[PDB]
């Protein structure tokens, strides 16, 4: 009869079931995301890379590019589109989310707006996008996205007390409401509280401040009634700082990202998928790989992978229609990679 | 140096005007006019005077409110609508312009409307944070020296309302909020209304109040809210709609003051108090009696539309040859609630029936 | 010093995290679990009644001794929880109960909670004492060989009043969170026990709401209070139907909403879950944790800390005679078997699956 | 017509009523609260300092002294007592509480039994006392005790980050339990959160740290369903630290408290009774003086001293039985000298 009423109620069974059975196949065993989620402007910083210049048509050869690769799908489970891209068709007619209904990959959104400052803290970020998300998602749902990215940023300065309180929850608290306006409109969020690797912290240090922040995150989502077997989380990897301390080894890197994970993810998340930040493509294989060397694990360790997979796409790319066949054989190489890195059966030389 | 885990400070520049425009708002005998009725809702107050929804009408209603002589003597801002913020009248001057005229703040809406919370029964969230900090810029270049946001709770005891999801989403909007607008030196109004929808007791309501603003005030410091540049506009603590129980305006009065005094710290400049459902007559006795207790550590004072432009319409017709009788009505209204701040407003009970002797 | 992050809980020594780890460990080893045997003066003249027998101190002795004192029981049990008087104690023969104990492999453990209050502004609901001088009995208590704790707590469900209510949900969460951090700073793996009471007519779908609810709280209170999960274990309730609710509750149920809550709760840092068998009967407890393990390979041993549902037909076999002591003590292996055969999934000793069935008619 | 639910439950209206009369009382006009709370362990020190010693007879001696002033009551609206002082009698028959009662002083009870610490952090302090409280409280109200006291402890450190959150919230947690418990049983509790001033942190730091903690302690306090009609707050005046040798005058020490209490402590709140810390007579004097000459408050803006009150009626007494008339007028004299501070009015300026 009565239910306890303080308490956030239930998504309803269908719902739940389809945002569960999405999670589960984006986290698929031997398979990881692919991030092509960049905005028009960060999409210019890149192009211009490797010069030729950032124009609609160029943008759509390259995610045709990238979409178009035959057997990409048995190493990639789901790809993070942007706006632009989800509604775009190919130099050819067709649209660029067929190409990955093709290859049986997954589409997914970026729906948060980007960052700004909380005042009364020294530059630290708050994620916009909450106005009007809900409607958002119907659209993006129609369109054939069933997963979603918002993405939230915390700096390490120990100095400072960085991050700070109320960095921490008006993170923890938006990705919470964020989570939830997702599932509400049949799209697995998954939660980005990225802690940046900027600064000299060590390891250690790193590992005490992802484990408060995660603890925070998952203390929000819950009240917040988000169900967590339709999410999936995309957190840093524990490392120590840019700016060094010791420069540590994937030995390490592995075991203290394992560790904190178990103290604060329940097993009711299907997997975690990984940021690879600044790494280059090569550790963040080598490192996914030491993450998952440490024995099977409750959750999923896979990845999230934007620049990871795509840096020596771009660069063996440069614009020019006739490298499409040989860039695609480079991007299959690390996509490969990666998925090894899952199993733990990746090795090197 | 200091100690890094709390919000930082406003800048002595924006935190001093911040304050002296919050101590303005809330002058002795004055408060706020709630003019700040969008499209679709100021359409709806139309059809009850048979008037056509036109940009025409809107603005020589908008005139007709802000070209009041001596208003400013009873009312110390006037909270606007985006559109009216940036409109003229049909002379060609400024509304904002006709305002300052008459010495009256101008303050706008910044909030975005409500939505549902998922996973609660239809409990609301308000949206707005999205570009907030932009908007304020442009508004306090168009003259805005303070802000408005809405979030709305609701009591319902046997269906747990308001719920803990329900109270700290409202609370940290707030929060955010008015953090925001001090940032771009806005005073922001901080309005978490409890509706009075239900059949609850006033006890109730004012547990539920307390509650709510407890967890309101808990959110600011948070954020790092300058409670010296800031104002709250809650509800009155009444009885619910549909409660057998009749109350009378005394115990609203007390209810009220206590809920404020366990929960609003004196470096609050004012309260604004917001009318509901109340009658224009109610909104004045009620105000009164809350005043009637005392002097206060806060201003208590009003924030009201309905209460005061409900005969103004009503007397108007949307008809230029009437609108020296809705002023007279504005003014007259206005007045009433000037003197309800004082705890001074009659407007018509031992009442003893003497005789004889010496 | 160092500048490390500082706004959060400093590390135990290396030292004391590693012992606290193994213990909990070995306190949820393959196939066994935990005796509660910390019956209070009151509470054990309450059960040696049902016997119509004395409470004196030489019979509570005599049935700890019985209890400990029986051969090869600490293939199924790991741990035992004591009351003060039993940790200090010799029996008949002058040997202490804790040597009973090492004897047979068994780790002691020893009850710190000092019972319960009324929580003022509440409507009854309780709050836990013991944090006063909690510090200085744990030093005690492991000199005399106890190398973990138990608290125990107590939550209400009643929908209509608001029980448990925000007030007692984190006076529960927080006076378990101070009394792990104190233990395993003094050498003890505490036993975090926030019990949310079967009563009243409440459906299974409320309580595995409530519990989530709990154990959300509860684990945010021990990751502020800096405990380590590593060397801790829960020891909540299994999710199930009021006592006073209908008149069924399938154990496949009570198994199903009791592994998910837990999954959604209860981070696998945590080596494992210790259940309470409530007022459930002793095959009842048996079965239900079974269906539990039954539901595949799980992050942490799901396993038990029982009491009456390992004591009831012990004491009832038993009646404080000298003689039927050897019987009784096959009657307490008969049930740790039993209950260790659960851990695995893979205990029938009554019924068996609740599926296919029938008569065969064979061609 | 059920009431709503996930909300603390009122006091009965019998000892909600009794608990706010005490409570103004007690932050009476022109009134402090004087604290003779010291321990064995404690009182055993000051007994050093004027080479008596620590036994039963010489505390209540002493007791008797403080207690037995005529014209005290004028002063101090209520004594904060020692468990033995609240049932023990001077050297003649005569009930200490008795004394109290002739002055028409309340008398008060400590109830904490002092602080460890808090694992996991770096030596911050826990106050013990929960256990058993409840009891205790009714056993206190027997003997004739109205109100309460608990002392925390925090630490400004800022490159350590004290007082951390783990610190903040046991303390805030720990108060707001105590709280509730005395306020069940009929006494009005005194919610300490002592901010230490030990430490080189400037003046504003110290606003920003008692602002954080004061904020956190009556959030607990509404949590527990405390009556803050009927509870007094004992913190810190807001002070820059001991070391770095800034200025520090006390028209700022004045300014900075009162801001701080503005923006963190509702007017329900009867009185603040400020602690002296390590501060010298007359400083507690002065400051206190300079708090109230910033114009009438919301509140009673008014003391509750020990060594502030006592040093000098100590040392000017010596344990001799003959110094006791001699002390009794020191003891007035700064008992005059702080309720002249309570209305803005002790030593007619310095600027």
């Amino acid at each position: 009869c009565t239910e306890y009423m303080n308490a956030p109620k239930k998504l309803p069974a269908d719902v739940a079931e389809e945002l569960a059975t999405t999670a589960q196949k984006l986290v698929q065993a031997g398979k990881g995301i692919l991030a092509a989620d960049e905005s028009t402007q960060t999409i210019k910083k890149r192009f211009d890379n490797i010069k030729l210049e950032n124009t609609i048509e160029n943008r759509a050869s390259y995610r045709d590019l990238l979409f178009g690769t035959k057997g990409l799908g048995k190493f990639i489970s789901g790809a993070i589109l942007f706006e632009e891209t989800l509604f775009q068709k190919n130099e050819a007619g067709v649209p660029m989310v067929n190409l990955l209904h093709n290859e049986n990959i997954i589409p997914g959104i970026k729906v948060d707006k980007g960052l700004v400052n909380i005042p009364c803290t020294d530059e630290e970020k708050s994620t916009q996008g909450l106005d009007g998300l809900a409607e958002r998602c119907k659209e993006y749902y129609k369109a054939g996205a069933r997963f979603a990215k918002w993405r939230t940023v915390l700096v390490i300065d120990t100095a400072k007390g960085k991050p700070t309180d109320l960095s921490i929850h008006e993170t923890a608290w938006g990705l919470a409401r964020y989570a939830s306006i997702c599932q509400q409109n049949r799209l697995v969020p998954i939660v980005e509280p990225e802690i940046l690797a900027d600064g000299p912290h060590s390891i250690e240090v790193c590992a005490v401040v992802t484990q408060k922040v995660l603890s925070c995150v998952f203390k929000a989502l819950q009240e917040n009634g988000v169900l967590l077997e339709g999410a999936l989380l995309k957190p840093n990897m524990v490392t120590a700082g840019y700016e060094c301390t010791a420069k540590t080894t994937t030995q390490d890197v592995g075991f203290l990202t394992v560790r904190t994970l178990r103290r604060t993810v329940p097993p009711a998340l299907p997997g975690v998928v990984f940021l690879s930040g600044g790494q280059s493509e090569e550790e963040a294989s080598v490192n996914l790989n030491s993450i998952n060397a440490l024995g099977p694990h409750p959750w999923a360790l896979t990845f999230s992978y934007g620049r990871a997979l795509q840096a020596s796409v771009l660069n063996t790319w440069q614009g020019k229609k006739e490298n499409v066949a040989k860039a695609r054989e480079v991007l299959l190489q690390r996509a490969e990679a990666n998925s090894l890195a899952t199993y733990g059966k990746y090795k090197g030389g």
